């Protein structure tokens, strides 16, 4: 259906104090992440478990003025967020820290309730909860951060975030949002951001020592409307799925990501009807912070995304989750300090990094992307009126792109949010539970 959603006011929000005016150099990983405003949506319920109103003692519940004041404070240490994209003399995209501000707006949905969104699948209707950005040829023209706070008939609220990917990855993006939340809640946030990105500069001279398959063009089909859905697997399902894989003494244990990813990859491949000899490539975003040595400063503010790309004939992936999980874990296992360091050097040698940008052509059939949010603090944004009951991607712009989401409660379930061709989704829906 098409929900009535009325925007009651838009406002640019600026840092509430002096911030540095500068150009901020972007690292190779900053430049190869997707070129969108990464969409996320938060839902907050007006009543708790037992039916108590979650409004504060002063009657507030996501009061706009308060949120904007806290936002302005947050933008002082996180000042690149209030910047704009630009290019350096060489044509390399950078951030112009010019305190141009972020878009904040409020909306009302007078006839819809949080419950109407059901499972919170990242449909184009869910995307309506994030402000829309008009992309022209002037890359400096739009804010890097847009936010909408939407109020519902039930008293509940959605916060829709869109964060231009050059500025921050998951950890750094949520570091900002959660810090904003902390300020709004009336507590100082624990970790000041570290802004300079030169720590991720390549070595001089660059000395790559791997082919870096992750930056090579993805396989094409050997010589359509995209559906979106979300699927929960209970702790017991994930257990049973793991128990299907032989775990023998002396064989290193597969990660839950590798097992689940093998399952998703196998199901998508079967649903797409891939022949056994069709190559297929799975794109796995990997956090460099856990891999680089010495570790980066705790508050490093930027992208530290490296990419693991298992690649196999569809025959290997569909033969079973055991075989697919092994291929994925091997690809993950490659992602150590020396590999991530080599990748920085490799990216430095490229004449034009915009060519390596991951987008529609990257994730589309016969390939796949599976971005884990399992260890991101997506449920910690408490602005003063409680923790969210759901957080997920606002939409999924590319076919073949999927997310692993952790549960908002303690049940240890995981959900897979995914986009596939409509004809293929109909099969995927059945296959993901058909084990
Ligand atoms: C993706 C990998 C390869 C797979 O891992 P994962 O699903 O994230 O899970 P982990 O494997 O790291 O952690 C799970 C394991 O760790 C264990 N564990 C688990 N939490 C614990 C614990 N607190 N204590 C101690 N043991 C534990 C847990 O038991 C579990 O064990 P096991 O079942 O044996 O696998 C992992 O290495 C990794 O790099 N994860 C991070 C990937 C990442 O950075 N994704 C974000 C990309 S950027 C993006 O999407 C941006 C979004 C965004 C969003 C909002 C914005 O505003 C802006 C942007």
């Amino acid at each position: 259906g098409h929900m009535k959603i009325t925007v009651r006011g838009s406002e640019m929000v600026y840092p509430a104090a002096e911030t540095p005016r500068r150009r901020l150099w972007n690292s190779g990983p900053d430049l190869v992440v997707p070129r969108f405003h990464t969409p996320s949506v938060y839902f907050f319920r007006r009543r708790d478990g037992e039916g108590n109103d979650l409004a504060a003692a002063d009657g507030s519940f996501f009061d706009g003025a308060r949120m904007r004041r806290a936002l302005a404070e947050a933008l002082v240490p996180f000042y690149p967020m209030a910047g704009r994209l630009a290019r350096d003399e060489d044509g390399r995209v950078e951030i112009d820290c010019n305190a141009g501000g972020v878009l904040f707006q409020e909306a009302d949905a007078p006839d819809a309730t949080v419950d109407d969104f059901g499972d919170f699948a990242p449909t184009m209707e869910l995307k309506r909860l994030i402000p829309t950005v008009e992309y022209t040829d002037d890359i400096s023209a739009f804010p890097l951060l847009v936010v909408q706070v939407t109020h519902f008939k039930c008293g509940g609220v959605a916060i829709g975030v869109g964060m231009q990917h050059h500025v921050a990855d998951g950890f750094s993006g949520l570091h900002f949002i959660n810090s904003w939340a902390d300020l709004c809640r009336g507590v100082p946030f624990a970790v000041m951001p570290y802004i300079d990105r030169s720590l991720l500069r390549a070595r001089d001279p660059p000395t790559p020592v791997y082919p870096h398959v992750e930056y090579q063009p993805a396989p094409a089909m050997l010589s359509p409307p995209a559906a979106v859905a979300i699927f929960r697997l209970s702790r017991a399902d994930l257990g049973r799925l793991r128990s299907q894989i032989p775990a023998r003494e002396g064989v290193p244990r597969l990660s839950t990501y590798a097992v689940l990813a093998a399952h998703v990859w196998r199901c998508a491949s079967l649903a797409r009807g891939l022949p056994a000899d069709q190559p297929t490539k799975l794109y796995c975003a990997t956090d460099g912070r856990q891999r680089l040595q010495p570790p980066l400063p705790e508050g490093y503010f930027g992208n530290v995304i490296f990419t693991a790309t298992p690649l196999a004939d569809a025959g290997t992936v569909t033969a079973g989750v055991a075989e697919g999980a092994a291929v994925i874990q091997a690809a993950l296992d490659r992602m150590d300090e020396g590999y991530c360091r080599s990748a920085l050097d490799y990216l430095e040698l490229q004449p034009d990094l915009s060519a390596l940008v991951r987008g529609a052509h990257t994730f589309r059939c016969p390939n796949l992307g599976l971005t884990s949010w399992v260890r991101l603090p997506i449920h910690d944004a408490d602005f003063g009126w409680g923790r969210p009951v759901f957080m997920g991607p606002g939409g999924i712009a590319y076919e073949g792109l999927a997310f692993v989401l952790p549960s908002a409660n303690r049940d240890g379930s995981l959900s897979v949010a995914i986009s596939l061709q409509a004809e293929h989704m109909e099969k995927f829906r059945k296959f993901i539970y058909d084990f």
